[PDB]
């Protein structure tokens, strides 16, 4: 879970707290991408938004709607041996939380839902577009009158449709009267907390974007429901989604490695160092974004920014000895201290000073057929790297790696700028 909140603490208590939820079916991007561009872009003023941006992470690394089974009708009867109980009891555990008022769980679904038969693709067995109670009324709750909220939020999202066929439509499941699989999922649960508790699904047949659209305006929407005021620092609109989505400025950060941008690597990075007797799941990863991580493929490990493969790392394992923390380089004829996982943007030039223990190698600069070679005391500038070793698809991003013997030492990257 991660809190969006007031920058004063004090304010928390000021207006309604909302439980924000998505990908709990790792297949469903729009509602785990809403989530992440929520958590990157939006302020909350009052009270306070809690998200879980993508409830099945494992599930969304492999593109898969739930790798242990349907995630979403385990929350009634539940062995305690299926291997998705304990997350099920930190969700649960969030969502009858007292200071919890509403949840709002995001889906996308195929077709267009439809209160009456229209054809195969629009009718009441679909679950694109539309805004979900599982009944009218939850006595005693913070807001009991769900039905009102629901026509509300559906209000201000069918005041910026992209097209009329996406028309948003009120879905009550009637849950306690006899939906079977509605009893097993996570709104009844909330429900059965006295939480005022909705589901949007997009639909599957809109562009990402589009999904994620329509998200954000079920997201605002019930947020003017329950007066928690906010702020975003963009136009919502399906051209702005995108350029967040595919946002260049978006990083990731793998162990003590430098930032790498998510967007436009090459489709392999060769060579790549890992820590040893690490898992894959347990290597530390940092991003700006809040849908990113590692996952083993065969001897490959894959980076993942939701459904979306960022690069395929073929790694080395190796011990990483954190010992050095910066070396000394030249960047442009200035000498400089450069901190061990730092980006450093280059002009013209930049050398490496030599270290008495350490060995640095230049990946793409080469000054003969040496496998483990020191490129440390050498003038280096862009018409010396064979540019098939860059990074980025740009040729503009290049690797050091220093060795301490067998161990690394640590990386830093060169950008020519
Ligand atoms: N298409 C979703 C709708 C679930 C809606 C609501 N009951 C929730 O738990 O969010 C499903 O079949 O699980
Ligand atoms: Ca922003
Ligand atoms: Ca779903
Ligand atoms: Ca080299």
């Amino acid at each position: 879970m991660i809190e969006k909140a007031p920058t004063n603490v004090e304010d928390r208590d000021k207006a309604p707290h909302l439980l924000l939820l998505a990908g709990i079916q790792g297949d469903e991007p729009g509602g785990f991408n809403a989530t992440n561009l929520f958590l990157m872009h939006y302020s909350v003023l009052k009270g306070l938004v809690e998200v879980v941006p993508v409830l099945n992470k494992p599930s969304m690394l492999r593109n898969h709607r739930g790798l242990y089974g349907d995630m979403n009708r385990k929350f009634a009867a539940l062995d305690k041996n299926d291997p998705e109980y304990p997350t099920i009891q930190e969700i649960k555990s969030l969502i009858a939380k007292p200071s919890i008022d509403a949840v709002l769980h995001l889906h996308d679904g195929g077709g267009y839902y439809r209160p009456v038969y229209v054809d195969a693709m629009l009718n009441p067995k679909r679950w694109g577009n539309c805004f979900i109670i599982d009944q009218d009324e939850v006595k005693g709750a913070k807001f009991p009158n769900l039905l009102a909220f629901a026509n509300n939020t559906i209000e201000s999202i069918n005041a910026h449709l992209l097209h009329p066929i996406e028309e948003y439509h009120l879905k009550n499941t009637r849950t306690a009267q006899g939906d079977t699989e509605m009893q097993k999922a996570l709104t009844f649960y909330a429900i059965n907390q006295k939480k005022s508790a909705f589901a949007n699904e997009a639909s599957k047949e809109l562009p990402l974007a589009s999904r994620v659209f329509y998200h954000l305006q079920a997201i605002e929407g019930l947020l003017n429901q329950l007066n928690i005021p906010f702020k975003r620092d963009f136009d919502l609109n399906p051209n702005s989604v995108h350029a967040l989505i595919n946002d260049k400025n978006l990083w990731a950060k793998i162990s003590s490695l430098p930032k790498m941008p998510l967007f436009n690597l090459r489709p392999k990075l060769n060579h790549f160092p890992l820590p040893h007797n690490t898992k894959i799941p347990q290597i530390p990863i940092e991003s700006n974004a809040y849908i990113v991580g590692l996952v083993k493929n065969k001897q490959e490990v894959f980076l993942k920014y939701g459904n979306k493969l960022m690069t395929r790392l073929s790694p080395f394992y190796i011990e990483f000895d954190p010992s050095l923390e910066e070396v000394k380089m030249q960047i442009d004829n200035k000498d400089q201290m450069v901190k061990i996982g730092s980006v450093v943007e280059v002009k013209e030039s930049f050398y490496i000073h030599a270290m008495d223990n350490i060995r640095a190698n230049v990946i793409g600069f080469s000054v003969s057929n040496e496998n483990k070679p020191n490129e440390a005391g050498y003038t280096i500038k862009f018409k010396d790297f064979q540019k098939r070793f860059s990074l980025d698809k740009q040729e503009r991003i290049y690797r050091i790696e220093f060795y301490k013997n067998n161990a690394f030492s640590g990386m830093i990257l060169v950008k020519f700028v």
